């Protein structure tokens, strides 16, 4: 129905706004673009499903997300990819892991404050009807 298409359009507006607020934070610069094959040719042999915030905006606009739960699966993949690729005790690995961690926790805290639970449940019930 047109009412259901207005629901998904409001979801996309909400997801674009959260993603922009993450992408401008200086801590999260390393998560804003795909890893460069040249600089790191090993990355795509270890990490089987790369993800970054530029790819997330493109996915919003392609109508890939019909719920906030499916958006958060991609934010969780950004933060699990960085934990798995950079697991060592040295300062450079520890700095990306504390930050990858800060990106996950910040996304979940904005959603807990600003997403209405009944809006999410509506999106879930429209998705489950299709
Ligand atoms: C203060 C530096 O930042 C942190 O310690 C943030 N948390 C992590 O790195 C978690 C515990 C972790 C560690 C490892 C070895 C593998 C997967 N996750």
């Amino acid at each position: 129905s047109m009412q259901e298409e207005d629901t998904f359009r409001e979801l996309r507006i909400f997801l674009r706004n959260v993603t922009h607020r993450l992408a401008i934070d200086k801590r999260f610069r390393v998560f804003t673009k795909p890893v460069d094959p040249d600089e790191v040719p090993d990355y795509r042999t270890v990490i089987k499903e790369p993800m970054d915030l530029s790819s997330v905006i493109s996915k919003i606009d392609l109508h890939k997300y019909l719920t906030v739960k499916d958006y958060l699966r991609d934010i969780d993949l950004i933060c699990s990819n960085a934990l798995e690729y950079n697991p060592d005790r040295d300062p450079g690995d520890r700095l990306i892991r504390h930050r990858a961690c800060a990106l996950r926790d910040t996304a979940y805290a904005i959603i807990k404050e600003e997403l209405d639970e009944d809006f999410e449940q509506l999106c879930e019930e429209i998705q489950e009807s299709r």
